[PDB]
């Protein structure tokens, strides 16, 4: 009888959560506008979104366009595409990546580190870091990443060339006609905020597998070298890929238990990207900061003085300074969130690393 121990309780409760509805929407409304060959058989979703992780972060997709699109017409096709995107107020193309500036390639030999520090500016930053003697090389590549890997804004593509370090110019056509893939970094509104969609155009018949190995191996190093115990779980997720029970626990820990931590870090990064790439209005910038401040309140036991400063910066001012200050504080906040999640994750990391044969530890862990 419900006269007695009856309670009700319900009661309901935000940020982007995966739903088959969302996937259907990007596949039918967005993909036809951002891919070079839309065609279910010509593209493939990868990464977190292919995994339907509940706290959605990004959509990574590959478009295999060869031979319809090859080096013969890749320039004309990309130009057509950028023009279309620039005409679409609903879709932002932050950056198009293609090519390298080999003057920033590594392969070691101290001569060349000096020979390539010095094409820079705050390059004492480079040297200040030389003071760390290997893994030195890892944080050097970290520093010169955007010099070495060519990122083009739409404007640079359309003008057809851009200026590099030391009054060197690079030409966009030569670049694409002597390359094999292009990375298109888009932002599209899905949540109540912009989400990045990454499209890789493969216009030769190249095996991308080596690129997967190295990105995986890259994430490993990046996580381990900076002792980020949260991210250090990602290799383990791949390692136990075939143990059903461990896979579910790692997936839970990474995607559900601490999913929001990861999502807030991406969202903050997306802010910095939209900013630096010149596509961030104060309306958009403010909406994003709002949702972030909201969701920060749901990280149990999380505290930060940064929250306060972000609060005051919101006050009048010019959009210009508001956006700049926010950006600066969001960097601190990113680190606070990184540290919070990394501390909570240390136990799980060690708990699961200890579960891998000591021989294989070398390949899932860095001393
Ligand atoms: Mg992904
Ligand atoms: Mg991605």
């Amino acid at each position: 009888s419900h006269h007695h121990h009856h309670h009700s309780l319900e009661v309901l409760f935000g940020s982007l959560i995966y739903t088959y509805k969302l996937e259907k929407y990007v596949r039918t409304k967005i993909f036809p506008k951002i891919l070079l060959i839309p065609d279910k058989n010509r593209y493939i979703i990868k990464g977190s979104f292919r995994r339907r992780v509940p706290f959605v972060t990004d959509i990574d997709v590959v478009n295999n366009v060869y031979p319809e699109i090859s080096r013969e017409n890749i320039y004309d096709e990309i130009i057509k595409l950028v023009n279309n995107i620039q005409s679409d107020p609903n879709i932002i193309l932050a950056y198009l990546s293609c090519g390298t500036d080999e003057r920033f390639k590594i392969s070691t030999g101290s001569s060349k580190e000096l020979s390539n520090i010095q094409s820079l500016l705050p390059d004492n930053e480079k040297n200040e870091f030389q003071l760390v003697l290997q893994k030195k090389l890892f944080f050097l590549n970290e520093l010169i990443w955007d010099h070495y890997k060519l990122r083009w804004k739409p404007e640079d593509v359309l003008i057809g060339s851009m200026n590099l370090a030391n009054n060197v110019s690079v030409n966009f056509r030569e670049t694409v006609e002597n390359n094999s893939t292009i990375l298109l970094q888009y932002y599209v509104k899905l949540g109540s905020y912009p989400v990045g969609i990454d499209v890789v155009i493969n216009y030769q018949k190249i095996d991308l597998t080596p690129a997967y190995k190295n990105a995986a191996l890259y994430q490993l190093q990046l996580a381990n070298y900076s002792r980020e115990y949260y991210y250090m779980l990602f290799p383990l997720r791949y390692y136990f890929k075939n143990n059903q029970d461990i896979s579910q626990r790692l997936e839970n820990i990474i995607e559900k238990k601490y999913g929001l931590y990861k999502q807030l870090m991406v969202r903050i990064d997306d802010y910095h990207t939209l900013y630096k790439s010149g596509n961030l209005k104060i309306d958009m910038a403010t909406n994003i900061v709002i949702g972030i401040l909201r969701d920060i309140e749901k990280l149990p036991g999380f505290e930060s003085d940064t929250i306060y400063q972000i609060k005051k910066v919101a006050t009048n001012n010019s959009p210009s300074i508001k956006i700049e200050e926010w950006d600066i504080l969001l960097k601190v906040l990113y680190q606070e969130i990184n540290t919070a999640v990394n501390n909570k994750s240390r136990k799980y990391f060690y708990r699961y690393i200890a579960m891998v044969p000591p021989q294989d530890r070398s390949k899932n862990y860095i001393s």
